[PDB]
């Protein structure tokens, strides 16, 4: 499948106790084929609160994803962990799954060296034989890989580019002019607009799985130069997402879910499980506002 | 006069024992006025050299570079400093020799409070009487100004925007959203083109006085919606802007105006004040593959 | 038991293949209790590669400490993670073994506010019925605890003090003067010395597995009033960490476990699995200029 | 003279308009000498608000200081600034006045390299004859230096050894180990206690001002290994200096100052140039709880 476009980084629905919703996280992915419109789904993110679960869920997420969404967009598997074992065991599953590329966290609470990094996904690819995306997020691994480094990477041709969930621009343009044939996918929903100017291939959001549908056209009125327009719907957008981060962002995501007939559930513990009163009805402000 | 454009951080020639050179500093605002193309100057900003001189030191380089331009192009002289005796002393005599707006650094070194660096913008406009540009530098000065704390500064109606030598890009979108009528001019000129694609009124830059002919063009094609070709350009200008960046930037924009013959000197101590052998010669290959 | 002292952090003895090596772990275990004569151990630290490995891994390796060590030193069990259902697991399972205490590193990666701090050290206590140590280890989870914030977590009664991998002595000071009864275990056993001055309780530290004999000195001389003679066997110590530390923290304790007929065998991806030839030669220079 | 001790980082008293106060001035140098009996004053440091004076007011304050201390009490005079032209001339001029060393701050503000710091060390030296002691302040210059290059500084033989107003005390231990005749002057008062118990050689201290007299009694007690009693002292002083840094730094240590009868004056702007009422009061309590 094509891997270009936009990719909403799946919420992923639990219970009170923090078991998983199969029911709810099937309303989830079947939301963002049907109405959010999303070219695939990135299953398995620091959205999908994948760090606080066991490996055992995690492969029943990935296998009810797979299940509801079918073929019917591309699906990207996350499987990094601080764990080579199990990214290792959860990239085996999901390519056998058939997902369409795997990828994965770079390393970190320890300080890997980059050597390390790299074994690390070539590891991954070694023992899979699928392609890896590798996803960087500086402001939650405190791990920056550099213009040469993303290069030493890019030496094994099953690396297909970034998830690039940074908001170096000088970086990001740098990346592009070096690998013009790797892709990039922009992480950051709130700066969409400067990184579709630079010619990212895609995007991979939270917030898409709620406003996927301003999300599209940021991203192409951006690629075909109406700047202007791109422009209103980004400040828009960041209305919607000043909000949703002031509120709480992975419950407030789902509460407008939830205002949409999608059971989206909890939140995972040691996350807060659940909004306030003051809390919903604020959500319920910004679905007024900005998605009704 | 209109203070939006292209603004080049004009560098000034020192001579050997750190003293000011009039007859370079002259070529080099010429220079700027004459073959760049520029819409005006800032003056007395970092790339100035400006916080390794004494008192006496601005107030010649005002007074040069004001009678070297006259009217021809607008003018901004960056007077902030960790004196505010000082900082109001700098902006009463460039006001008296008729620059455009005053701009000033926010105070750095000490842990300045917000309402400390509120009431030292305050202090400078009530005894200045001209317009006034924050100059925001977070990765030099330590400090982050948020989007409320720049409304609180815009509570001053002579307080115009800020030069925003910032890489944040949310932040730069949510001060285009909740001021819309003020001023900002974008301060990293490898970053140009997606912060013109945000709606910036200009740019302040360094490389502008040796490339503020495509410095122009990505900011003029960005905002026709030309995209496509402002990335050209942008790509272009970055391979350059590493290069500078690798050899040592200062002296390396210097070299290359004395390539073009305009006498632009020495830095000034504690700065490396000459480039070695194999740092010009490097120089001189950026000189032929990129402005030549 | 006294939870007092000197505590190794434990390292463990992994195959080629990454499993565990039980006869290697019981070795280094035996070598603690037998030659470093430590008061203790702190099991499945960051030192013992805790966050590379499997729930069943990390239980495997509670089990063979505790079954080598019998009663004849005090254990406390490191059960934290992000997922906090693994926390809850692995400290009853610890419990049930018969561990002094749990402790718990302040859960990371996500940007958890105190509050849901608090709810997971609270959660781990309610379900276990144990004594519980915050594991603090700002340099790798980013997460900085302040004095009041300690306070709040030290309303749980079953909260004892926290094992201080943290190198801020204004804090630890703040901390003793302000919970005099709870405990403090200094975690930068290169900087033992200034932290037994400040009254700390004991220490917990990767070193001590092979310079146990001159970290007891350190702490016991200091305590007494013996600086001079505890400076210089700190100078000698902070000798042999620099060096352990340029060449490579984990892998080189280990070989100098090993250098005395410990089987400590290799570190587990994705570190670096072996030291290169002349880094073996290198510890080979340590173990004869420090530990001879 | 003998520059080991307790050395007050003097603070200067301004009138209302921010010009010094001589009268002030000199009741502060009298009441070090002869209430707070210090071995010597640190003048022109961040305590001194230099950094917001001109290069007149420098001297001003070097000449006042001085005068009235002539030889009672060792001198130091930190005349480091990013304006290297402006240290040498203040370096000449406090060398001229008798001042028994130099002092300067690394250059800060622009990203200078390791070889630039160097030269502008050795260029003071060469311009002045005098002693040089390296001003290390990490959290206020961002600027780090390592052993080695420690090292480098120290191969001028006029370079005595470091102000170390910084918080690594793995960083202090290696200093001493490596450079065993060169001194450290501890910066951070309230980590006094551990500093001492590595062997500083004295402590430069802005609460000094007011609490010099148990200052030196943690100083003294900590070097003859008499730790709980210096441990109660470090206590009751760091209750203090955490009241005094709630309270506002600066202003609060010259109002406990006016609270014993000397004239210490108003801050600097744009520092805030006097306590809110409250405050004032605040000061008050803090006076009578611990310095009455
Ligand atoms: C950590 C995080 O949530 N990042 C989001 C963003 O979409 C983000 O939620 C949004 O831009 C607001 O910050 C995306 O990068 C996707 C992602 O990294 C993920 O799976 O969490
Ligand atoms: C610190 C600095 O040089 N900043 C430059 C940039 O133009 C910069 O030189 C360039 O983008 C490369 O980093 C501009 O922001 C102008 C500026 O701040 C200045 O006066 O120095
Ligand atoms: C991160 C780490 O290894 N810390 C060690 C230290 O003993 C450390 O290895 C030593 O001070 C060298 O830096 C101890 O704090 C114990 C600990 O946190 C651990 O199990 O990792
Ligand atoms: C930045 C500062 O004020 N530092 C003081 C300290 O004494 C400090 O005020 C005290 O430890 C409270 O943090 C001393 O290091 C002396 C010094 O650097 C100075 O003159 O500022
Ligand atoms: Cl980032
Ligand atoms: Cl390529
Ligand atoms: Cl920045
Ligand atoms: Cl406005
Ligand atoms: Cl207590
Ligand atoms: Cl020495």
């Amino acid at each position: 499948k094509n891997l270009k476009g936009i990719f909403s980084a799946l919420l992923v629905s639990f219970n009170a106790d923090g078991s998983i919703n199969e029911k709810g996280l099937r309303q989830i992915v079947r939301y963002n084929i049907d109405k959010m419109k999303v070219d695939g789904l990135y299953v398995g993110g620091s959205t999908g609160e994948n760090f606080m679960l066991s490996t055992e869920e995690k492969k029943e997420i990935f296998r009810i994803a797979k299940d509801e969404a079918k073929d019917e967009i591309a699906l990207i598997a996350q499987v990094g962990s601080v764990n080579l074992q199990e990214a290792i065991e959860l990239g085996k599953y999901a390519t056998e799954l058939g997902y369409d590329s795997l990828s994965a966290v770079t390393p970190f609470y320890y300080k890997f060296s980059f050597p390390e990094i790299k074994h690390y996904y070539d590891s991954i690819i070694e023992a899979t034989g699928n392609y890896m995306i590798v996803y960087s997020i500086p402001f939650l691994t405190g791990v920056n890989i550099g213009v040469e480094q993303f290069g030493e990477l890019y030496k094994n041709p099953k690396v297909l580019g970034v998830a690039f969930t940074a908001g170096d621009f000088y970086l990001l343009e740098r990346l592009k002019k070096a690998y013009p044939n790797h892709l990039i996918w922009a992480g950051f929903d709130e700066m969409m607009l400067p990184a579709a100017s630079l010619g990212v291939d895609g995007a991979i959001g939270s917030t898409f799985n709620v406003n996927g549908v301003r999300a599209r056209q940021i991203f192409e009125l951006t690629q075909a130069g109406k700047l202007k327009e791109a422009l209103e719907i980004q400040h828009v957008t960041n209305d919607l997402i000043e909000g949703i981060l002031a509120n709480g962002l992975y419950l407030t995501i789902k509460e407008l879910l939830k205002l949409d007939g999608v059971e989206a559930g909890y939140c995972r513990e040691p996350m807060t499980k659940e909004l306030s009163s003051e809390k919903v009805a604020f959500a319920k402000e910004l679905k007024a506002k900005y998605l009704s």
